[PDB]
Formats: C-alpha cells, structure tokens, sequence
C-alpha cells in the first residue's frame, strides 16, 4: 500500500546511482515499507518516471518520494516535482503521492562530517 | 594548528551555502577544532581557495578539508582536489599540510535520516 521512492541526481559516473541503491538495500532490510524503489534524476536508469510506475505496479497507493539531496535547489523545487506531475509544464491513477525534504543539516550530518574529519 | 575546512557544491540558490554555514556553526558548538571554515565549489563566496588561505591566516598546520557531498563524482575526484594544488591542473606554504577527506556516503545514518524525512520529521 505503502511506497517509498529514493531519488538522486544521477551522473555519468556511477557513484551516485551506486550510492542510491545501496540506501535502498539498507532501507529493505529495515523491514519498514513493502515496496523500495530508486530513480535518477539524469544519465542513468532507472528514472524518477520508471519507479514510480514500477512502484504503482507492484500496487502501491501512497507513493512517498524522498529527495536524496543535501539542499534544496532548482532539481528539487523545480525538475523532480515535474516529473512527479505536483506541478504544471507520467500520469498517476487514483495514487497519491507524497513529496517529502531533503537531508538538510541534521544533526546527523554533523555526526558523519567529524568522523570523516579524522578518516572513520 | 588544525583546521576543518567544509567544501560544498555551491548553487545560484542560496540553499547550498546556508546548508554549509549551519553545519559548520554546528561543528563551532561542538569545539573539537581551533579554526573552522567553509568554502564553495561554484558561484558563492566563499571560494575554496580562500578558505583554504583563511585558515592558514589564524595559524593552522593541519587543513583537514572534508567533501560535503553524498557521493564522489567529478567535483570531488578532479575540481576540489585541483584547487587544492592535489592534482596537477591557490598557493600553499611547506610549513602546511593538506589532509583531504571523504564524502559522506551510503552512511547508516544517511539511512536514518531517510527515514525521518519519509515519515515528515
């Protein structure tokens, strides 16, 4: 019933697509959503249009789309609310989805950036 | 003698900068390092090399420069590291030493965050 969408920027090199699965394998191990599925942004596949499709596929009615980004900007304020139809200029059914925020500067981020700081 | 320096993407948003000055206001409350700064890929102030210069100013040795990004990409496997005179293509003493880091990565605690941010908090 549930869906959660892992979205990133995508780039010609892997790493960021690699990055994105990687969460997503976390996340199904967590055991706390039926349906994971991850789209790219641009130059890889899957796309953000591809997963959420696959996602209604599987049967999913609630679509939460979270945005794999550090800060908002124009892909997130602009580009991937288009994709997802939230605003005008992939046709959803009776499907709801649920756009939610990026990382921003959790406290957890914090946590990550000293331990990196001293190569842990 | 040591400093962190925070390096970030930069945008013409201004998103990307503030991220970087609450993070790095958040490492200041924590006083683990004497100089902290950040600098910014593109389009921002202030630049990379003039944070890297800043912190050489109040003193620091050890410029332990951490990558703010998810994951590698061009940015951080070619632009930064140039800037930082790492990779044959602003100019940096003997007496100082550059320790570039890593970015944050598929991180269990990103998988935290994700979570949080699925559910609205």
């Amino acid at each position: 019933m549930e869906a959660l969408v892992l979205v990133g920027h995508g780039t010609r090199l892997p790493y960021s697509k690699e990055l994105l699965v990687k969460l997503a394998e976390k996340v199904k191990e967590r055991n706390l959503f039926p349906i994971v599925e991850i789209g790219l942004m641009e130059f890889s596949e899957p796309t953000i249009p591809q997963a959420v499709k696959k996602a209604i596929e599987q049967g999913a009615k609630r679509i939460i789309v979270v945005p794999v980004f550090l800060a908002h900007g124009i892909h997130t304020t602009r580009d991937i609310p288009r994709l997802l139809g939230l605003i005008e200029d992939e046709i959803p059914e009776d499907v709801e989805i649920i756009y939610r925020e990026p990382i921003g500067a959790d406290d957890r981020i914090v946590d990550i950036i000293i331990d990196r700081a001293f190569g842990r």
